[PDB]
């Protein structure tokens, strides 16, 4: 009943600070299978999960998706490694929040990850010829690269790329990452899942390892899981990789929006 | 292997704070047997424990009694209802901090209870013609104002009173305190059996229900259980009745000092 990657927290009354502990490990759950360099690090898409979750934790909301993120900084890569304790902080109100994502050392000494920002949440054919591309190539291309993937990440089953850099993926939840699924808010894998539909498109496919460090606008609707086809396209700015994935369901109904997913080297 | 009172407890990386959060009852423990007017009070003697077990989960010490109690503040009384979250807070450093204990509504609410003080521990006949007193007048006296004492603060086993105001009492520790209390520092009801010595004083004994609202200089050096007399004196000041305890166990060595303990009505 408890949030695997939030863990209870606790509130200070000296300040307004609510605070969250969480244990950590390369056995938790599909935590194995993201590898940057034969290391364990945590998803970029974690971050936001665990974003979300504190705001529903504090704040008492009647809907279904009342959150929506702004802005997702990424200090530093965390090394998961065993017993790691994480720690989040979160400040602010239900119309408008911080949380900063942290790791600890012994119990006064800790290391910023991720900050963030979160608001309540908004409401909902030429010449763009696909190539049928083949998904071993790209997860080889990423792994080649350093980042080994893991099954639970290898949600994209089909993609492509249009005649202009648009990349369109049809993707899924693979069951190894089906498994405790429910205590989400938003899935980590599909996140990266879709987000990974940027390594098709075409200022991508020419660089022969990208992570993303900053995020803006990310929009919630739906359960994300419930999400078959993803559509990725970015540009580029010398060091300035900006990007912006969409995942929808079946009827074609938005589910995840990232507005801006600045990414660098 | 927790603290039954203090709760566990997470830090506060925003500032320097650390928070402790415990469930409380009327069926936690001996609980019950402290009662004002029919109601489950929290004895004072408690909160002295809370603010020792904090600096000691807080601070790495290799004593068996490194901390004093040198400020006790005693705002208001804890009616225990059933699922009562106590909180507390520290603040400061080793040499000296602070600690406030309270109680949470809901989530975002609290009402203090008793603030506190605490530092580094310190280093270790003529007319007194005892008049040997029953205890259970002194239970009745006190039950009768409205302090209904239960078994397990029946400790005072025999008492008398010198021809000057002194209190003298033989004191034990009931078997229903007993129950767990390896993990305490300094047993709360040992503590307050020391303070009831002060029902016998000159200054008391002319009343025909006084608390103590303020402690200063409550010393430990050693365990409190192994106790047997406790000597206790008070004077008065319009309404600012000043006392002062000292619990010593077979062999006369002093095992808890408190130096002021002044009291209201
Ligand atoms: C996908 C792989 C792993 C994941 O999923 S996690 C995804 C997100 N997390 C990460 O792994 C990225 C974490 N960090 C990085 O990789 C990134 O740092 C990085 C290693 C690229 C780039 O290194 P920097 O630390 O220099 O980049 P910053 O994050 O500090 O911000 C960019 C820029 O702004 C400046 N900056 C930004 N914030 C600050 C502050 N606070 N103070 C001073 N200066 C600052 C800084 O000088 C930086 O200079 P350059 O990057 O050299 O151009
Ligand atoms: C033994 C029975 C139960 C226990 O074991 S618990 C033992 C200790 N706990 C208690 O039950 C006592 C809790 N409180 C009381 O009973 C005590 O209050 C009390 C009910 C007596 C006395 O009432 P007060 O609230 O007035 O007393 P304070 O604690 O506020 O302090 C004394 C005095 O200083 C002033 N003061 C002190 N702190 C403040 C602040 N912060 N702001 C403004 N003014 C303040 C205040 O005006 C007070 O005026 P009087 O008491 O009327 O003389």
């Amino acid at each position: 009943d408890t949030h695997p990657l939030l863990g209870v927290g606790v509130t200070d009354p000296t300040n307004g600070t609510r605070v969250w502990e969480s244990e950590l490990d390369p056995d938790l759950l599909w935590l194995a299978d993201f590898v940057i360099d034969d290391l364990v690090v945590l998803p970029g898409a974690a971050y936001a999960e665990i974003a979300l979750a504190a705001a529903t934790d504090t704040f008492a909301v009647e809907q279904d998706q009342p959150w929506m993120i702004s802005e997702l900084d990424l200090r530093q890569m965390l090394h998961v490694t065993p017993g790691t304790v994480l720690v989040t902080t979160l400040t602010g109100d239900e119309q408008r929040c911080q949380v900063e994502i942290r790791t600890r050392s012994g119990s006064s000494g800790w290391t910023t990850h991720a900050t963030a920002t979160v608001a309540r949440a908004e409401p909902l054919t030429t010449a763009d010829l696909e190539d049928q591309l083949d998904p071993d190539d790209l997860y080889q291309r990423l792994r080649g690269a350093g980042q080994q993937h893991g099954p639970a990440f290898q949600g994209i089953v089909g993609l492509a790329v249009t005649q202009a850099g648009v990349a369109r993926a049809q993707v899924r939840l693979p069951a190894s990452a089906r498994t405790g699924s429910r205590e989400f808010m938003l899935h980590p894998v599909m996140m990266d899942i879709a987000l990974q539909t940027l390594g098709a498109t075409r200022t991508a496919t020419d660089l022969a390892l990208v992570v993303p460090v900053r995020f803006a606008g990310v929009h919630v609707y739906g359960d994300i899981t419930r999400g078959v086809r993803a559509v990725g396209s970015l540009a580029a700015a010398g060091d300035r990789l900006v990007g912006e994935v969409v995942l929808t369901d079946a009827n074609g109904q938005p589910l995840l929006v990232v507005d801006e997913v600045e990414m660098a080297v």
